[PDB]
């Protein structure tokens, strides 16, 4: 089997995607955050405290023929940006892009913190890491990709962002049309459940490749790219005026300013970030002062190549027995 499903900005400045997901018998259709990064399924729902949906998509288990609840099962999550949610689990039917699991766990929200709430374009998160990070408990559920590998036609899921545009993510095949050259695969640890990877280094425009190791992650659930403070200063050093605003939390440039490409590197391959994908617009509105999409990582603990890296390539995530990433040019 295969599935392919079209992922779309929630907004003009590319801060998240959102994908058409079939929950339920019969199907309900939400909107939800294809997230590398993480590993919960997890829906705003009938159960949702009201005060904490604003305009969301719900899921309603008593409106599906295939919903069995979870007895037992609780979910609680907390993402890097300090958001979270928490709830209890029903199986049912999911589907996306033509791809058919059956008894998938779909973690209900009970609770959601105030960005969930505040974003009504984003109706949950469907996660695609490893396994070991879901949080239901007692019982560790699988993701969607896990429950759907054996079924697929290989055993891979696809990124492919757009900048300013819709996207695809694909399932169980690799679409040889949707790429320029070819694809470099590279190693994933899978130690700490993520897509964990390294780069071979990084150049900032026109500059000379720097050959140095960047571990970090692949992750679609992250809007920015985050790296170690020494590459993230020669990048902003290159844009006049640019600066690290502890009042803003980052590095702001000159909305006048014409930003330099990123380029990082997969294996003796090279991955271009073109400088626009960079720009991420006023601070406020109508601010001069723009928000920059590279980022230290200093304050994190990991480097996470989020949307601004992966929106510039074709990625492939392959969960064979000896899990890869694969990126290519597009």
């Amino acid at each position: 089997s295969t599935g392919s499903a079209t992922t779309t900005p929630i907004d003009s400045l590319d801060d998240a995607y959102i994908t058409p997901v079939q929950i339920g018998t019969p199907a309900q259709t939400l909107n939800l955050d294809f997230d590398t990064g993480s590993s919960d399924l997890w829906v705003f729902s009938s159960e949702t405290t009201a005060s904490e949906v604003d305009g969301q998509t719900i899921y309603t288990p008593s409106k599906s023929t295939t919903a069995k609840l979870l007895s037992g099962a609780t979910w609680s999550i907390s993402y890097g940006d300090g958001s979270s949610s928490s709830g209890d689990v029903y199986t049912d039917t999911v589907s996306v892009g033509g791809l058919t699991v059956t008894g998938q766990a779909v973690e209900s929200a009970k609770k959601v913190s105030s960005s969930f709430t505040e974003d009504s374009t984003i109706d949950g998160l469907l996660g695609l890491a490893f396994s070991t990070l879901n949080t239901v408990s007692p019982t560790q559920q699988k993701t969607f990709f896990d429950n759907a590998k054996a079924s697929l036609d290989s055993p891979v899921f696809t990124a492919d962002l757009g900048y300013h545009a819709p996207g695809t993510y694909n399932f169980g095949f690799i679409d040889t049309t949707a790429y320029t050259g070819s694809i470099t695969y590279t190693a994933v640890s899978t130690k700490q459940g993520f897509w964990e990877w390294t780069s071979t280094g990084y150049a900032v425009g026109s500059g000379t490749f720097k050959s140095t190791s960047i571990d970090g992650i692949a992750d679609t659930g992250t809007t920015l790219l985050y790296l170690p403070a020494t590459v993230v200063s020669a990048y902003w050093a290159q844009v006049s005026g640019a600066k690290s605003s502890s009042s803003v939390g980052g590095y702001v440039f000159p909305c006048s300013a014409t930003l330099p490409s990123f380029t990082f590197g997969v294996g003796s391959a090279r991955i271009v970030i073109p400088g626009d994908y960079i720009d991420f617009g006023p601070i406020s509105t109508g601010s001069s002062s723009c928000f920059g999409g590279i980022q230290s990582s200093a304050g994190i603990g990991i480097n996470i190549f989020g949307d601004v890296a992966l929106k510039a390539a074709f990625v492939v995530f392959n969960g064979a027995t000896t899990p890869t990433l694969g990126f290519a040019s597009k």
